């Protein structure tokens, strides 16, 4: 045995992603935050961290299911609520489905946000 | 007021290892690549990779699921891996993962992946 090289898939993803999309860290510092922007650069970044977990898939369509598996035991419930009335996904493409999600999250539990 | 921010990730572990009775030194090993066959730690595992979707009820995995963890340029590598370690097998479902964590490491030595 020799020590293999370690990988968090967790910061692996935002490298790859922040580099894919233009990100900033300013602007990953806002969304993680809570505080978002319809601009592709952010939106499409929280797109890109959904999609490294399965939470959706490449054509904007977000998997309820595993989803609520990842949800602390505490927001199970309200997540059922939120879920039923933010899904599925609507708006202009891709990204702007996800930048409209994460709005109508906000709206419904102002006091809930996450991190992947 | 600004909102409480949930780490899942963070979450997800402490669940499953407050579940289990998982000592942080414990997943700090297996974070390393140092792999062993008790309960302790392995229902932890096999804990966490199932709040991922990434194993059902009896410790099959999800190949779309897992693959679904890595970027591209990794899928050709992982879909060896899995080729080599699936279906799992073992006793019970901590033994099937702790099998399933051997089986990756032995067969991508020179690198090791974590949640
Ligand atoms: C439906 C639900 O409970 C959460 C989905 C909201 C989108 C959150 C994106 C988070 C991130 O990219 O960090
Ligand atoms: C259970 C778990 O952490 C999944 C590890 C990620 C996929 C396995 C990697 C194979 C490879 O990249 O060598
Ligand atoms: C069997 C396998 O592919 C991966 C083993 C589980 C590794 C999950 C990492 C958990 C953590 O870092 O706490
Ligand atoms: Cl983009
Ligand atoms: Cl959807
Ligand atoms: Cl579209
Ligand atoms: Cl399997
Ligand atoms: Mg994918």
């Amino acid at each position: 045995w020799v020590p293999p090289e370690v990988f968090d898939l967790v910061a692996e993803d935002k490298a790859r992603c922040m580099s894919e999309h233009g990100t900033t860290q300013a602007q990953i510092d806002d969304v993680d935050k809570g505080n978002l922007v319809n601009e592709p650069s952010i939106t499409c970044y929280m797109y890109c961290l959904l999609e490294a977990f399965s939470l959706v898939d490449d054509e904007a369509n977000v998997d309820e299911d595993i989803m609520l598996g990842l949800l602390p035991d505490q927001l199970q419930e309200r997540a059922q609520s939120v879920m039923g009335k933010c899904l599925p996904t609507s708006g202009s493409d891709n990204c702007n489905k996800i930048y409209n999600l994460a709005k109508c999250v906000q709206e419904s539990a102002p006091d809930v946000w996450f991190v992947i």
